[PDB]
RNA sequence: AAAA
């Protein structure tokens, strides 16, 4: 099971193809948050979902239409609708308004609940980025400089096997080797040669 | 001195309006990085935004390019520019391409640097909304066991009185005074009320659904 | 939907 966590703008298309491209079920959760009044044209883009939603087997939408005033009075509204989704929770900000975008990014990721988010390019086409809880969690660590030392000769020798890395960083092989299974559940290196990611070079860009 | 740091789009309103709203200065940093290569309209939004610029004592634009293929090699591309800028950095997120918008607050956060975001109704609307790098801190602080405590209470209670609180968390009066005091300044807490009650404010009431 |  899954949830699914969007602000609806003018088109359904680009939950359609969210939907479509996450192999969405009949029993995940569907939450559409919208503005205060809802406008014609995301009423007709809601009602046009409502009219797929049978034939092809997706949750009925649940609709949540918030007034802003302000930053930490909608960011309430959003983390209590947030705090009930079952994980994970799948966003994608490319559409509907940045206001509420930008509501739903922080409170995902101060929830510290799991997701995935995809942002597009508006127009179409081939660009794309994503990333997830363990991608932010990975960033916003805090790295002791014996870990940091770990990531830095990695960053100079482009990689290197356990035996060498143990001796190089003088560390017990038993040691070393725990530590590298700690950063990798983190997701930043890869392995025998041990080696950082791009995730790991931006570990490294921050704590230099 | 403070920076600002926006991606652009086709219109260069947005933008000017925040440099009015934030008392901009012509010593600022203006920084502006757009998706290369650039586009026909976001030229036109620049060359505009300059000539702009040139009548109001705003600091002129630096403009990077970046490439978008993956989101760590373009975050890369974003703390880069990032870790240039004076602090603290003000952006506006209603302008330009949603991916580098994204990067730009994502950036902006994990650099760990003081920043201020706007972001606002970009369909016909005029609310405009905001927080900062201390809206993040107190979303995702430690609080200690007795500060949890105090919290919980606040929340429980919807609100209570100095001598009230002293009692229900067991402390003396002046030192919950000195935590209230110093929790006030953080930015968490207000004494609404006639009877000088200490509540949790907005950002508080946040705080507590982080937190039990 | 680089101003839902």
């Amino acid at each position: 099971m899954k949830s699914y966590f969007v602000t609806m703008g003018f088109n359904e298309t680009f939950l359609l193809r969210l939907l479509n491209e996450t192999s969405a079920q009949k029993e995940d959760s569907l939450v559409i948050v919208v503005p205060s009044p809802i406008v014609s044209g995301t009423r007709a883009a809601i009602e046009s979902l409502r009219a797929q939603i049978s034939r092809l087997n997706y949750p009925p939408p649940r609709i949540y239409e918030i007034e802003i005033t302000d930053f930490n009075l909608a960011l309430s509204k959003i983390l209590d609708i947030i705090l009930t989704l079952p994980e994970p929770i799948i966003s994608d900000l490319t559409m509907g308004m940045r206001m509420i975008n930008t509501l739903i990014l922080l409170g995902i990721i101060v929830s510290r609940k799991r997701f995935t988010v995809y942002v597009r390019d508006e127009g179409g086409g081939s660009r794309v980025i994503s990333f997830n809880d363990n991608t932010i969690r990975a960033l916003m660590r805090d790295y002791s400089r014996e870990e940091m030392k770990l990531l830095n000769v990695l960053y100079e020798t482009k990689g290197t096997g356990i035996t060498e890395l143990a001796k190089m960083l003088d560390k017990s092989e038993k040691t070393l080797i725990n530590k590298i299974a700690e950063l990798k559940k983190f997701g930043i290196l890869t392995q025998r040669k041990v080696e950082l990611n791009e995730l790991g070079l931006n570990v490294i860009k921050l704590n230099k």
